[PDB]
């Protein structure tokens, strides 16, 4: 009954959301941003808070920790007038204008909305997966591959996408042998990507299989092996390995929208290519919630900028 | 769906409780159908024990046994006696009618009795740094990991305000140099006794009205080194050096799927008739951590699963 009214409501708190906030606020639109309260089991600030060392975000010659970069983006958004609610959005209503955005505690009436809730890397929860997390297992092959523990030892990658093919190749630069493990006998990845990996000397595919257990050594040591179950024969085999990486995609954060935006089948928001426009006039989508191809902080930042300008431009025509 | 499995006893869950219930139901020739989940609730079939490495207090194993192996044995045992195990997660039940209807994505079972044994899952927070330093300082099992070298003689933090937080705090002062309980309020939910035994502890310091907003490491990409704590009154944020941080903020009983059809306590646990597995619905039983927040052991949960089988067997005979 006491709804905040704003020209621009931003949902999410990664690089996209914050770049959008910076431009919307500087354009004197007084944006309200919902940064979440551990929304989606990711801290406000977004995926970057789950990594330690960001080296490819332009402007930081020495690199910068994700948490610090995102601390900066938020301080910047606040500095220009962004009103940040530390609340998770649970529901929207895009059938009427102004649009309604609500959390547990707050209700906002917004002339435009930027959806920038991002995505989260997918993992499995087979026996041993929590146990050996950061002690062999990880969901970022590229983050951790170089690391000593894996050098010259065998690595496993689970997945059947383009990501799995490329992370597999990437890992054969550090490991002694790489195993791609996939549930089916056929890859979802492009025919090209399948070939570049299948042609790789240090990669061996393990079709028709699932990992059913990860175990360690010692002495409570780090990851030492995985039990793999063939899904045709039923047979279970030990497979020695110092690393296991998840390359099974990313889960775009769109369930809260309850279907009110047109999505692709993988759940990402369908945008007008080369803009942030969605299926609903006045609602925009920026960042990883609508990009599975690049998935970078820098691209997502760019997209957030675009979402602000698009919204600003849509306000002017209305 | 239109080809429903019919059974005297349908068991939902795959921990010690479910499997002991299966072992008894199957041996009593009741041909139980068990839904072990497909990573239901983001825990492997086998249950919480699959998230630990060394179980030392389950009677019968003088040398200890790894959780995964123990639960591999329970399952092989359930199968050996005829249990039909679906590797599927239950999404919905119907307890308004008999036989009871239990369904997963793929299967529908019509059951004369149901044993709910879906257990629980330790709660955690997802502040910045929490995934990062998981197993590299941060953990949800103070008692599992406290002894470990990394923590010896260094400062530890515990988050929570329950009886568990008080006791895990005390337990940690045996290994650390100093222990900090961190809680959102200025008052503890724990019993007045427990609050006193911790507040009286020399090596424990409480950090009221606070939240952890970040965990950071050292080096060189080293292990947990500190946490940023935010006071919720003043707003101030402070660095607090620490080699370990443990979650003692309770357990989440796996009862949402029941969608209200069993009477729950406010914390979500299934309300059972004390000293049995009887629930608010005749013919439906609850065993294990899904209805026990007090003991929470594999051995007690096993005992309770046995009870659920015999209770159901006894209820079939009177019906
Ligand atoms: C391990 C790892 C390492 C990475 N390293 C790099 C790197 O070195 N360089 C690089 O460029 N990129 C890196 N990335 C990728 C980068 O994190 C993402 O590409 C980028 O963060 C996408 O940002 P986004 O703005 O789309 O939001 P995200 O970072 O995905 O954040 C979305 C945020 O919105 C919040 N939210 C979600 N739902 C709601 C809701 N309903 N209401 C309110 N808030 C909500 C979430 O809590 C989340 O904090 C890495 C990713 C990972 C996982
Ligand atoms: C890290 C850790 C270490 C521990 N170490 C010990 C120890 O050494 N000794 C000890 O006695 N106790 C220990 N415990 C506690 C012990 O594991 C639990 O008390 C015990 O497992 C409770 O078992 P349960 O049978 O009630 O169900 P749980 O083990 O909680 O299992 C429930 C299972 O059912 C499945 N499930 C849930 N919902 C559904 C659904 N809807 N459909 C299908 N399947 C579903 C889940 O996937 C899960 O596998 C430990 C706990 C933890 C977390």
């Amino acid at each position: 009954a006491a709804p905040l009214r704003t020209r621009v409501c931003i949902i999410g708190s990664g690089p996209a959301a914050h770049t959008a906030a910076i431009y919307a606020a500087r354009a004197e639109l007084k944006p309200v941003l919902f940064e979440g309260w551990m929304a989606n089991d990711i801290a406000a600030g977004g995926q970057l808070t789950t990594t330690t060392d960001v080296e490819n975000f332009p402007g930081f010659p020495t690199g910068i920790m994700g948490i610090d970069l995102m601390d900066n983006c938020r301080a910047q958004s606040v500095r220009f007038g962004t009103n940040i609610l530390s609340e998770t959005v649970t529901e929207v209503d895009f059938s009427a204008r102004p649009f309604r955005v609500t959390s547990d505690s707050t209700t906002v009436l917004a002339d435009t909305v930027v959806v920038a809730t991002g995505a989260v890397a997918r993992r499995l929860y087979f026996s041993g997966s929590d146990t050996y997390w950061n002690r062999g297992i990880s969901a970022c092959a590229v983050c951790d591959g170089a690391a000593p523990i894996f050098r010259n030892k065998p690595i496993a990658v689970i997945g059947g996408g383009d990501s799995a093919m490329e992370e597999g190749n990437f890992l054969t630069k550090y490991g002694s042998q790489v195993y791609i493990i996939h549930r089916r006998n056929t890859f979802r990845a492009s025919k090209i990507m399948q070939a570049r990996a299948l042609s790789n000397p240090k990669i061996q595919v393990v079709w028709d299989s699932e990992v059913v257990e990860a175990y360690g050594g010692a002495g409570g040591g780090p990851l030492a092996g995985v039990k793999v179950k063939n899904l045709v024969t039923g047979e279970v085999s030990d497979l020695q390995v110092s690393g296991l990486f998840f390359a099974i995609g990313h889960e775009p954060a769109t369930k809260f929208l309850n279907g009110q935006l047109e999505l692709h089948a993988d759940g990402y928001v369908a945008t007008k290519p080369g803009s942030t426009h969605t299926s609903v006039e006045g609602v925009f989508a920026a960042g990883d919630v609508q990009d599975k191809k690049y998935r970078q902080a820098i691209t997502a930042a760019g997209s957030g900028c675009m979402a602000a300008l698009d919204a600003e431009h849509y306000l002017q025509e209305v």
